[PDB]
């Protein structure tokens, strides 16, 4: 039973009904970055006892650290910011949470009403700008309908396929006083009777019928699995199939496991692609076929009968067209499987054996490597090395690149939400501010971004943030001097011709540039660098062991490249396992 | 006669089509910042010997330094970003360029057309998203259209009302090969024929007539007058009328004249608000009657003839209805009076002395002020400090907020084009990246960035660009330890309770923070903190003197107010004279 801090009978400011909206969703934390057209709303929240503003230093590390809070503990992430540059320094952050289907409620102050149309002071037409990256988008016309829009706006980011919600809230309406009314039906008609029932039998049944004719199947697992880690490691159990996962899915399924493949896809394991390449039955649980998982579509999966099971119908048969599929969430489906699985399992006696030994095999032959040059930080190794001493129990975030890839190849995910990684926007600077939201949702976890230093650098200014919160936040900095994936890319397709990929200072080339621990020492951030391999280990357990956040800067050699790798647009039978920039 | 690297027989790359479109345009610098959608173009850019990169840090900061570069020369500023993120981070510059009128041209990255609409890689809706806050925008569909696109893009961005015009081009169209024809027609036919015509006789004989007959004229000048300061100073000179300027009029009539009564609006002079307030004609030229500048639309001016020059006739009209209007470039509309007023000089014997000594009275009773506190730097102080040392001849950029307003208020500007500032949407970040804009098209002017700490952090990682590219870019950094004008609001009008406004630590909150020499010497640039007022002269003339970039840390009370102000939507009558945060 929720208490107000108003009389029932008393009219308060729109800023302050739309605060109480808030607190009645269970809100905790929100990120809000103050400016004219939102000071109402940051007045009512220093009236509000139970919400925790995290003030960042830039509405792009508000947005990215929201993220951050939703991927890392399932609930919706909460972003606010005055009109007009406040309300576009979101943007890059609604586009991301749209294309990984991130729950989150963005709200922006706006002008006041009769001003909107008039070029006013910090006017932006946000609703328009953001219509095509949002999951849907408000414009609050009247005080009265901020209950209904709060209540619609966390109902909408968090159920289906969840994504972003942006408010824009009038400074006029902010102070009108009123009663609100809190039991007004919300007005999603059609979006609540286009919403999945629950998986049918004969649908299940059928999908349990084709695995048992199957000699050769795999698991394809992306972000639609994070909340069913439970039911698809049973499901594994009573089926011995052996999983791959896509970058969003990682840790849905145990990366240090026997029947786990890790991932697929441009940069996936070589048995991790073969199995796909040579199956007969193709689970896609909570994907949404990629081009960067499938490469060239008409060659990806050939052989395979294909189960498609996503909570989006605009989805099943976009890209690839499945012989079975199910709309529904994939919870449910493993569930129903699962009970299915466990009745006629004396029956069906599923034996994968022989498939699994042939994977086992590529396995050995094509596993994941790196070189070690003399005594040169290999990324690769640093990365092992951190799972190693926190026991692949960190939640990891990251920035865009190399670095993230071999974040993704080399660090064993145990349970979902430890991965968090802009997947299918690919924004630079994600990573330190995602840690910050991490860490206050997870105050007692482990958190590490790992990232690049043309990543890090895009949102240094957080670090700030993390000091005057308090948050222990480590950052592990692969420094290369370069924008690592497309000097990569320079090397394999230009003939490594340099075009503007290099980070550091070229009038003194070969000094490390910018000076990243003198970034952690202007906010009071404990920071050390660390060159020579044989320091790794001790380096890595003074920043997990030393108290609150910890910057270790890791020079690495440049000429590093991720493999495997498909180019884009191809097939398994084009892949690329040697080479690099030397 | 242009020589292109190509025998014009010869396919080439749509990117190196692309290129050379621009250097037929004559550019010769460009802030690019790569990605996978955009390597194309920046391979086909190291293939050009005329067109500079200049790398940004973050394309939010390559968008600023395009806006600084354009707003410091009256060239367009070209800005190129790879799709996806990189395009969704140059959204706060377009807007920022369509609000204050600046010339600009973003080119965009994307996915291949094929790709297009299938939530591809990096893929983002740009030309949606940016339709309401550019001027115009294209997405390229045929690599043949690219030398008319680009055509069309310059010259929509430069003529008329100037402003940003966005490119999208998908990645197969950059690879394409192609023969290019530079001949093709534009295809503009409505915007062209919409294009104002030179000025009739007509209508600058009846303004003429109108000031002849008046005896309290004012001028109300502002961004539309930047490039007619010579036809204004000569219009002055024959009419003796004095001149108020909007914030971003600065410098089109000079700040350090007799006939100068400085910036109007809510944080105008009392005497520049006075003079339009007991108006009898007001001569607005090059204004948008935006209501930072008038307060209360039927209060301003009310008792004026009103004459509104304005090359946008959508402006004509809007929100005061003129008496008299010219509908064309103001530049034109001067010199045409400017013959009028000395033919018929003997004729008109045009004598305002007495408006003149009106004013003058009210510019000696209340003009700009400022307390000194023991030993306690005044931000206003150090602007008039650096206005002597520089003489009034740098370039000025700025943040948002307090040290915005007091750069307008304590600098005098004798040019247009020194004057910097985000006025219409008011973006914080966009000083520092201005500057590097400023420096790279003046590269043999004095270059400083008056910025505030809050507005400073945001784009800090652009001190990484001003150092590889030896730029001489000075930063004055008032460094009050909060959002300085969000707190003046919240002492005035909210009884001081503090709503996130604050910077600094709060576990040490004495301590300067985040400690900015640091982030200056992560960068290798000499930095210095100035905290008491007798040592401020030295350490501006040491900044001013030490060859290249430099930053002064200048410490200042907090508790500074902006004065005057009117309120928002209020009267010259409402305008508060006194008061600050003690
Ligand atoms: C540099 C770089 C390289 C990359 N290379 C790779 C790579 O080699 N391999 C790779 O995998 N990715 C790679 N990507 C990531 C990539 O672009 C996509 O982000 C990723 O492939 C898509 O993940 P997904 O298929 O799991 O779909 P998601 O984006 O995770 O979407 C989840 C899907 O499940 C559905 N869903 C959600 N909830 C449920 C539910 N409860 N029940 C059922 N369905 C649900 C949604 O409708 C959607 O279809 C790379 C990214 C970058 C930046
Ligand atoms: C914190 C803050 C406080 C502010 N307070 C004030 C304030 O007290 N006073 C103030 O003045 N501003 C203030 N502003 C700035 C403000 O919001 C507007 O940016 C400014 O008032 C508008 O300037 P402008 O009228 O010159 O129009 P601009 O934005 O400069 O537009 C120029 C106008 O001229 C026209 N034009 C362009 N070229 C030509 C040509 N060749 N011939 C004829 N017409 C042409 C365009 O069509 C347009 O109508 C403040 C901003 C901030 C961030
Ligand atoms: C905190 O410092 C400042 C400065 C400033 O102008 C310099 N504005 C604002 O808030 C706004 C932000 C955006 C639009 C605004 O316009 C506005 N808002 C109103 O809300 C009631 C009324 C109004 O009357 C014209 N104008 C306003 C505004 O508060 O005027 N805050
Ligand atoms: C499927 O076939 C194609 C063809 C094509 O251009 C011919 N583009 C794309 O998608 C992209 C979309 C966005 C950026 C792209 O460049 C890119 N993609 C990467 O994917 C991980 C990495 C990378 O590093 C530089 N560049 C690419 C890219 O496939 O080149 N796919
Ligand atoms: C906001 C933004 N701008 C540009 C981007 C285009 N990309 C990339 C890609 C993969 O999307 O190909 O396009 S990755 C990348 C370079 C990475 O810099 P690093 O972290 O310091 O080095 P690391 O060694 O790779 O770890 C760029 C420039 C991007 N995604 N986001
Ligand atoms: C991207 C962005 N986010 C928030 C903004 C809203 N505003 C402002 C305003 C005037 O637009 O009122 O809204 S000014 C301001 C605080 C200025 O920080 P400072 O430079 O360090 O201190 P100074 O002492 O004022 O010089 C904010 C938070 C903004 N405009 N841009
Ligand atoms: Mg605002
Ligand atoms: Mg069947
Ligand atoms: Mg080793
Ligand atoms: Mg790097
Ligand atoms: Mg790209
Ligand atoms: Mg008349
Ligand atoms: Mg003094
Ligand atoms: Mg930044
Ligand atoms: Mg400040």
């Amino acid at each position: 039973t929720f208490i107000s801090r108003f009389a029932p009978d008393q009219p308060r400011k729109g800023a302050d009904i739309l605060v109480e909206a808030l607190e009645r969703q269970g809100v905790e934390t929100v990120f809000a970055y103050p400016g004219g057209a939102s000071m109402e709303i940051h007045q009512a929240l220093t009236r509000s006892s139970s919400i925790r503003n995290v003030l960042p230093r830039h509405e792009q590390g508000g947005v990215f650290a929201a993220e951050g809070y939703a991927r890392s503990s399932g609930k919706p992430g909460i972003c606010i910011a005055t009109s007009g540059p406040g309300a576009t320094n979101l943007v890059s952050g609604l586009a991301d949470a749209l294309l990984d289907s991130v729950p989150l409620v963005a709200i922006t102050g706006q002008v006041t009403r009769r001003m909107i149309g008039t070029d006013a002071f910090q006017e932006t037409p946000i609703v328009e700008v953001t219509r095509s990256i949002t999951k849907h988008n408000y414009l609050v016309m009247d005080v009265e309908d901020i209950p209904r829009i709060i209540e619609e706006a966390f109902f909408l980011a968090t159920s289906g396929r969840p994504g972003p919600v942006l408010v824009d809230v009038p400074k006029d309406i902010q102070q009108q006083l009123a009663i609100p009314n809190w039991e007004q039906a919300m007005r999603l008609p059609g979006y609540m009777s286009r919403m999945p029932k629950p998986p049918e039998d004969s649908h299940l049944e059928q999908i349990v019928r084709l695995i048992s004719e199957s000699k050769k199947p795999v698991l394809y697992v992306g972000g639609g699995c994070l909340n069913s880690s439970d039911e698809l490691g049973r499901f594994v159990e009573l089926t011995g199939i052996p999983v791959a996962s896509t970058l969003m899915g990682l840790g849905s399924y145990p990366c240090d496991d026997e029947l786990s493949l890790h991932m697929l896809g441009m940069h996936g394991t070589v048995y991790a692609n073969y199995a796909v390449e040579h199956s007969d039955l193709l689970l896609a649980f909570g994907v949404r076929f990629d081009d960067r998982v499938t490469g060239k579509l008409e060659a990806f999966a050939s052989r395979a009968k294909i189960v498609h099971i996503d909570i989006d119908s605009a989805e099943i048969g976009k890209n690839k067209t499945p012989h079975v599929s199910v709309c529904g969430d994939v919870k449910l489906a493993l569930q129903g499987m699962n009970k299915v699985l466990e009745n006629r399992a004396e029956e069906l006696k599923l034996d994968f054996g022989v498939w699994r030994n042939e994977l086992n095999v590529q396995k050995q032959k094509f596993p994941l490597s790196f070189k070690t040059f003399g005594e040169a930080i290999p990324p690769q190794y640093a990365i092992k090395v951190l799972d190693e001493l926190t026991d692949g129990k960190a939640i990891i975030s990251t920035g865009v690149g190399q670095h993230q890839m071999w974040a993704a190849q080399f660090y064993n995910y145990k349970k979902p939400r430890q991965w968090l990684s802009s997947g299918g926007l690919g924004a630079m600077g994600f990573g330190l501010p995602a840690a910050i939201g991490a860490s206050v949702a997870n105050p007692d976890a482990i958190v590490v971004d790992i990232d690049g230093d043309g990543s890090f650098i895009m949102n240094v200014q957080e670090l700030a943030t993390i000091r005057v919160e308090n948050l222990p936040v480590k950052v592990l900095l692969l420094n290369n001097q370069h924008l690592g994936m497309v000097m990569q890319w320079e090397d394999r397709f230009y003939k490594a011709n340099r075009a503007h990929t290099f980070l550091g200072d070229p009038a003194q080339e070969d000094e490390i540039f910018p000076n990243m621990l003198l970034f952690a020492a202007a906010c009071g951030i404990p920071a050390a660098r660390v060159t020579k391999k044989a320091d790794l280990r001790e380096a890595i357990q003074t920043m997990l062991d030393t108290p609150g956040p910890y910057l270790l800067d890791v020079i690495c050699p440049h000429q590093e490249h991720v493999l495997p790798m498909i180019p884009s647009g191809g097939t398994f039978n084009d892949v690329i396992t040697e080479g690099d920039g030397r």
